């Protein structure tokens, strides 16, 4: 690959492994690593226990390569029609993940990077103000971590 | 920062369902699994390399390199590369136990240097990290 490829990919590998090993002993590579792990765990639990009791939002979107942010935003808003809470933000991440998997399942690989940018924009415009006034991601970790 | 959370979660989720956000996605997961296996099954059978390093704030790369060399004294193989990562992880946990969290980024830098200098040329000739995945990744499905 390109000149720095090995440098980036080795660093990615080292940080991932060290983050994992520290996490297993109740520590963390960084505060951001603690947030990521808590979100991974919360998303898994949402999918295991709570998701099937709600209507399937992926059915509402019916994503295609012609799909733009505006459609994604309108569907995601349904999650927060009764307001923001941490569980609903968790469902939001899980939704994004399910869309990505579905897109690959259906040979629409182009959507994965698209969805990633959709989510970042939705977070910044719609969820960050609530996050900052509700203790930040550090509070999420205290409530959802382990 | 919100982007960093998005990227991590999507990548974790995709790998869970068999897909790769980036080239290292399947490698990270196989390495995590291989490391757990090594620690559970193997580690107790070798001499503890962390005892030889006795890491302190004064420890530099040279000391780390001299100790890790013992792992590869009979050559490189994937098993020893797994042990190498496990070793790095153990030094990091040990550093935090001893309230020396500052050492963690230094150990990570040491690992990247050793990996590039001493391990990567072997990895590149032995089919890259995808080969590690082929051999050490979960192949229970293919076996079925
Ligand atoms: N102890 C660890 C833990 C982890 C996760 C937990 O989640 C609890 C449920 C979170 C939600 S989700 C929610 C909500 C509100 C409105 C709507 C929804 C959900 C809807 N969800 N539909 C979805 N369909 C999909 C499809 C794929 C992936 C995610 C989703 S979410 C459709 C209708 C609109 N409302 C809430 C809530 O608690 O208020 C709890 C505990
Ligand atoms: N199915 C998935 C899977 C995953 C891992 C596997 O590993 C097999 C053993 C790996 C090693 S380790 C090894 C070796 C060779 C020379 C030495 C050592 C190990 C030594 N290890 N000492 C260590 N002390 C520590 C302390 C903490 C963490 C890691 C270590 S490793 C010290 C003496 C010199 N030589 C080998 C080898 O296979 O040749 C196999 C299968």
């Amino acid at each position: 690959g390109p000149l720095g490829s090995m440098s980036q990919s080795n660093r990615e590998l080292v940080v991932d492994f060290l983050s994992y090993k520290l996490s297993q002993k109740g520590y963390s590579w960084s505060q951001m690593a603690a947030v990521k792990q808590a979100l991974r765990e919360a998303g898994d639990e949402f999918e295991l226990r709570y998701r099937r009791a709600f209507s399937d939002l992926t059915s509402q979107l019916h994503i295609t390569p012609g799909t733009a942010y505006q459609s994604f935003e309108q569907v995601v808003n349904e999650l927060f029609r009764d307001g923001v809470n941490w569980g609903r933000i968790v469902a939001f991440f899980s939704f994004g993940g399910a869309l990505c998997v579905e897109s690959v399942d259906k040979e629409m690989q182009v959507l994965v990077s698209r969805i990633a940018a959709w989510m970042a924009t939705y977070l910044n415009d719609h969820l960050e103000p609530w996050i900052q006034e509700n203790g930040g991601w550090d509070t999420f970790v205290e409530l959802y971590g382990n």
